[PDB]
């Protein structure tokens, strides 16, 4: 119930706080899935890319706070180009069956193997992907290794 | 109980947007805000790799709210633009006309993309847009006014615009 290899000591520490794990069914694979899509988010923007998934926000909820103007809003997207462009990164089952879930938060749809949706290889680099896909073979390993196929599967859907 | 052409994505998305059980011939309406959907997506299948368009229509609004903010742009939630370029800046709306002849702006606020019943593109959308998005839209609105004609609701379309 601790955290895999894959996953970095940053990333894992950073995850903690950000969602009440216990609480959900299959909670530790839901934190590591996430954690998953992070990573992504640090691979892509490896700056053009401002990452706002998991981003510190207290100081900024206290200024508004001192001002009483307005809280910053909960429904953020992963990362945004600063082309002006917000992107949302997504772990799909079939880049086949899929339609896009936001017009405003485009979707960076990625197989358990790795490979990009059309639109979301576009937007990479043949580095980007590489690590990426490389990455997530390293994560499908211990997926099987602990044999939680049906797990993630399941939490992807 | 969606037509055939209109994805199915597009037909779960469109059926809360609005009341048409209240509406005269909401059905129709429906569809034909559904042709629109479809059009601002066949446009926005086009990238820079960025994405060149955000596709502003049914979107949630605290969606529509933020990147707003990010964008230093703002719409009143009446008159939204239907989507947003990003290179150059400008939002614009999907219109569905019978003449494009005398056409002049919709509104003040955004610019308009108006196209026929057959799928021709109004002079200034034509313009604006690539070769490539007018083939998506031609052919995508030939499959709906086929869907049209074969269950004979056209002068229910026709009087609706």
């Amino acid at each position: 119930t601790d955290r895999p290899d894959h996953i970095d000591s940053r990333v894992w520490e950073l995850s903690e706080t950000q969602e009440d794990w216990i609480t959900q069914v299959h909670g530790h694979v839901r934190r590591v899935v996430e954690c998953w899509k992070y990573t992504i988010c640090c691979l892509i923007s490896n700056p053009q890319y401002d990452v706002f998934k998991w981003q510190d926000r207290s100081t900024i909820e206290w200024i508004c706070s001192k001002k009483k103007v307005q809280y910053p809003e909960r429904d953020t997207p992963d990362l945004y180009d600063n082309r002006a462009v917000a992107y949302k990164v997504l772990l799909v089952s079939d880049l086949s069956d899929h339609s896009p879930t936001s017009g405003i938060y485009h979707d960076l749809a990625f197989n358990l193997e790795g490979e990009a949706e059309e639109s979301c290889a576009l937007v990479l680099r043949g580095s980007q992907l590489q690590d990426i896909k490389g990455f997530l073979c390293r994560a499908l390993e211990w997926v099987v290794s602990n044999n939680l196929t049906q797990e993630v599967v399941e939490t992807i859907s």
